[PDB]
């Protein structure tokens, strides 16, 4: 059984159109496929069915997927879901509501226990609720050599990059988490505490953890005033130097310490509106960490409204130009944390000549403000070599494959439960079962202080992945390792230890910091050549937007490889998100630019795993109908009246079709690609012509299924043929 993932925005749009194509192939060739909604949308009524008729009601897919894959065989196609931020779970909820979905209301304070129950589980959907279960595995990501090919041939533009390029990045120095961090390496399953010491106050026990043996336990903080002050720097640095003003925080999966990040931004940014109203904003029930766009809503029904808009109008004009989402609709880089995702944004600055677009829609230098400096020198690297030896050329650069360390939510993607607001001036202290002080800091009122997991097995499964890749292919592989913190310096400890039981006679590795390593993977696909990156959880999905993005243009045209330590397999339909933007073009233009060649290629991994007679037939020939696909150009355009999402689903029919025809199975299928082929013509006109007008679907975040197919499968004579 293979299980395909209903989700969100672009590929929840897709799949209406491609999904009864997959089912069309895989039914003729009695191969099992179904879906399961794991959709924001669906994870929401799937908690509150007590509030729903039966009708509505959803299976918690997230709980059965969960289970599935610790199932001694699990074969998963993974499409990007949304990690919600509260400003997107309080327009679900609204949606849902205004459709007779009865759910409740976010209370943001409960009254009672109901409303303390009801926030509790609101706030497990929030977040990044379903990759940390379904990653009961390590990953591998790398570009199919066909997908690479079609990058060399048909090149992309990564901008102009020279020593007047003024763009820079801009993070704290000291303060922050790699500054605060402490490590430990666990030879013996201990159960610890952490208790907070307020110099005047009670004592409180924060958190208690089960600790394995072999796991690594961190811990750290960053101030509140260093951030505070750094925020207030960076802030003066823009407008000396003439910056577009760019914050890139991850305020989605960090679902605890960057929206509380991301409100220092817009109460640092907006200080003067914080005085003058802070008594009022508080009163309307105005929390910072949600964006301006949420405060916006909040003082609709304010005496002052009008006084707070002309005071943000004075605040705009003191200050250096701010990065916009979007021009035409005044949302900037602070309206909704989650608009800007470090992983997604950085490099779409670096790809547009570190330019980004300020209120009048002009593309303008920029400074990228990363507070933490664990991963901004990444970025930093980057920047350094693209002034140097110019951009990244597409058709010239070689490959980028990660071997990410992720299994049982290792390293900050576990660090939710473990986050905490210091509620005053104190000190953390954290200890054993036997009693030993094991950590200690002295933090002050808004400290955000935070703790991560990381497990034996999942590192010592990461080192064979990147091994035995290794040993594959020849290429060079670097663990990027920063022995100037502490967390890495025992990753290093138990690298080394393990790769004490290989071989490592053919075995071609370093260990760099990420600076380093940024650096030397540039140089070596400069020259033309391959390189393996073996990161942590969270370079594995900055490095898998970084890299990919240069050199294919979007992270959704990679292998996302999984192998469940039970022996499954998850295979995700790329390195890319739910790309929201592809949304609005379908609404207002009736057209989806969104790619599904990593659903294809997930689709090709999934059936060689399932490995069955018939399953090898269609992977082989899903493989040449890919290459076929890339060598005709049959990628998605971006231009309404241009071919689309829908024109290459088709086109992969055809190609898919065609090539079974060949096969074992041609008889089945012979009628199919006949069929396709001699539609061509009439089936692109029946896609292309509905082009060109706004839609309605019904909804954003649930669509009305009706509509959502008649205007994703809006080809009578492809339907025909299809069902
Ligand atoms: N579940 C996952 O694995 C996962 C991973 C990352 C992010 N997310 C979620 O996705 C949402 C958006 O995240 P985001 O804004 O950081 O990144 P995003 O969806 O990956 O960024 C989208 C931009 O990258 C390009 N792109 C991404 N996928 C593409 C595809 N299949 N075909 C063609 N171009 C594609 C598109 O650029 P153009 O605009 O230039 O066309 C798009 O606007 C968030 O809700 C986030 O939580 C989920
Ligand atoms: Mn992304």
């Amino acid at each position: 059984m293979i299980i395909y993932t209903y989700t969100d925005e672009a590929p929840a749009l897709a799949t209406y159109s491609l999904y009864p194509i997959i089912k069309h192939f895989l039914e003729k060739a009695s191969i099992d496929i179904t879906t399961a909604d794991i959709s924001l949308a669906g994870r929401i009524l799937a908690n509150f069915p007590e509030y729903l008729n039966e009708d509505q009601k959803v299976k918690d897919y997230l709980q059965i997927l969960g289970e599935l894959t610790k199932k001694s065989d699990a074969n998963i196609i993974k499409l990007p879901n949304i990690s919600a931020s509260l400003p997107q779970l309080l327009d679900c909820i609204k949606e849902l509501q205004d459709k007779g979905f009865k759910v409740p209301n976010y209370p943001n304070e409960p009254k009672d226990e109901k409303e303390r129950l009801i926030k509790e589980r609101y706030a497990k959907i929030l977040g990044s609720a379903v990759n940390p279960v379904l990653r009961e595995g390590n990953s591998i990501r790398r570009a199919a050599g066909a997908v690479k090919e079609y990058a060399k041939a048909n090149p992309h533009s990564n901008g102009v990059w020279n020593k007047n390029t003024k763009t820079k990045v801009c993070y704290m120095d000291g303060g922050d988490f790699y500054s605060n961090e402490k490590s430990k390496i666990f030879e013996n399953s201990t159960n610890l505490e952490v208790e907070f010491i307020p110099k005047n106050g009670d004592k409180k026990l924060l958190k208690e953890l089960n600790i394995q043996a072999g796991e690594v336990v961190d811990a750290t903080f960053m101030s509140a005033k260093k951030l505070d002050e750094f925020i207030a720097k960076s802030i003066d640095l823009a407008k000396d130097e003439s910056l577009l003003y760019s914050v890139h925080l991850k305020a989605t999966m960090m679902k605890v310490s960057d929206p509380v990040i991301f409100g220092h931004f817009v109460k640092g940014f907006f200080d003067e509106v914080f005085t003058e109203f802070q008594g009022e904003l508080k009163a309307l029930g105005v929390n910072p960490n949600n964006g301006l766009g949420d405060l916006f809503i909040k003082i609709e029904n304010s005496k002052l409204k009008d006084k707070i808009l002309a005071k943000f109008d004075e605040i705009y004009a003191s200050r250096p130009s701010l990065s916009m989402v979007n021009s035409d609709k005044g949302i900037t880089n602070l309206h909704v944390p989650s608009d800007v995702i470090i992983d997604a944004s950085m490099p779409a600055m670096l790809r547009n000549s570190g330019r980004l677009w300020d209120k009048d829609a002009k593309e303008v230098e920029a400074l990228a403000v990363i507070p933490d400096k664990s991963y901004a020198v990444v970025y930093e690297a980057m920047i350094k070599d693209l002034k140097e030896n110019g951009t990244l050329d597409p058709s010239q650069i070689g490959s980028v494959t990660n071997i990410g360390l992720m299994a049982k939510k290792a390293e900050e993607y576990g660090s939710h439960d473990k986050t905490f607001i210091i509620e005053s001036d104190g000190q953390i202290i954290v200890n054993d079962s036997n009693g030993e002080e094991i950590f200690r800091f002295e933090v002050e009122k808004g400290d955000i202080f935070r703790m991560t997991q990381t497990k034996s097995e999942p590192i010592k499964n990461w080192v064979k992945l990147a091994f035995d890749r290794a040993k594959l292919t020849g290429e060079k592989a670097i663990f990027w390792l920063d022995e100037k913190r502490a967390h890495d310096r025992n990753l290093i400890m138990l690298v080394k230890d393990e790769l004490k039981k290989y071989d490592l006679k053919g075995f071609d590795y370093e260990i760099l910091d990420p600076f380093s390593a940024t650096l030397k993977t540039n140089q070596t696909i400069r020259e033309g050549k391959n390189i393996i990156s073996v990161t942590g959880n969270v370079l594995r999905d900055y490095l898998t937007d970084l890299y990919p993005i240069l050199e294919l243009g979007t992270s959704a045209k990679m292998l996302s490889i999984v192998p469940l330590l039970n022996g499954g397999g998850m295979f995700e339909t790329g390195a890319g998100g739910s790309a929201p933007k592809h949304v609005e073009q379908l609404v207002s233009e009736n057209h989806l630019r969104w790619d599904s060649l990593g659903e294809f290629m997930a689709l090709i991994v999934s059936l060689e795993h399932l490995g069955t007679q018939n399953a090898k037939i269609l992977a082989k020939a899903l493989d040449k109908a890919v290459s076929r696909f890339l060598k005709e150009d049959k990628s998605p355009k971006r231009r309404a009246g241009e071919p689309d999402n829908r024109n290459s689903h088709f086109y992969l029919a055809m190609y898919f079709a065609d090539e079974l025809t060949k096969t074992e199975l041609g008889n089945i299928y012979s009628d199919l690609a006949l069929n396709l082929k001699n539609n061509e013509a009439k089936i692109n006109d029946e896609l292309l012509s509905v082009q060109g007008k706004s839609v309605d679907l019904g909804g954003y975040y649930k669509f009305d299924d009706e509509k959502a197919s008649l205007v994703m499968r809006p080809s009578k004579t492809l339907n025909d043929i299809i069902n």
